[PDB]
């Protein structure tokens, strides 16, 4: 499925070229600009932990979900790949644990250890 693509398809976008965030772009978005750290980020996402059926989703807020990117308000993975996309795409991220929550997990819901997948929307961004 949409994780085995990611691995064996998916771009690098890491700075060490670890393969800890892995990254295939779905939907072509707009334009040329990508995010600055600081900007206020508006996305739709699903995530599920790679060994799990258990799946999160902002379509369940009914609403963006909203962060300023490079500021440290979401995992590693995130401040990362967002920053590589343009309004209007869509991609698929594959995370290693050490871009994410690493050997401590966060219990109960994520494991010691474990890989996420998610699927990513960018809605907006704005300025500062
Ligand atoms: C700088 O490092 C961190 C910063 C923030 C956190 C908290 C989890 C942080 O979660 C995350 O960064 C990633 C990426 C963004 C979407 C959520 N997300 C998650 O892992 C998800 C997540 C994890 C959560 O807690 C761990 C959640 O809160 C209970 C959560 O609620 C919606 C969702 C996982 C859920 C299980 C399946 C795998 C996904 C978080 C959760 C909810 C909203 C967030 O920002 C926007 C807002 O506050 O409105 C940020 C952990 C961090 O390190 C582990």
């Amino acid at each position: 499925g949409a994780p085995a693509t990611v691995t064996e398809q998916g771009e690098d976008i890491t700075s060490k070229k670890d393969r800890g965030v892995l990254k295939i772009v779905k939907r072509v978005g707009n334009g040329e600009e990508t995010p600055l750290i600081g900007d206020k980020v508006y996305v739709h996402y699903k995530g599920a932990l790679s060994n799990g059926k258990k799946e999160d989703s902002s379509h369940d807020r009914n609403e963006p979900f909203v962060f300023s990117l490079g500021k440290g308000q979401v995992i590693k993975a995130w401040d990362i790949g967002v920053a590589t996309l343009k309004k209007g795409e869509i991609a698929h991220l594959l995370i290693k644990p050490e871009y994410a929550y690493g050997s401590a997990g966060s219990l109960p819901k994520i494991p010691s250890n474990a890989t996420l997948f998610f699927e990513i929307e960018l809605l907006d961004f704005k300025g500062e």
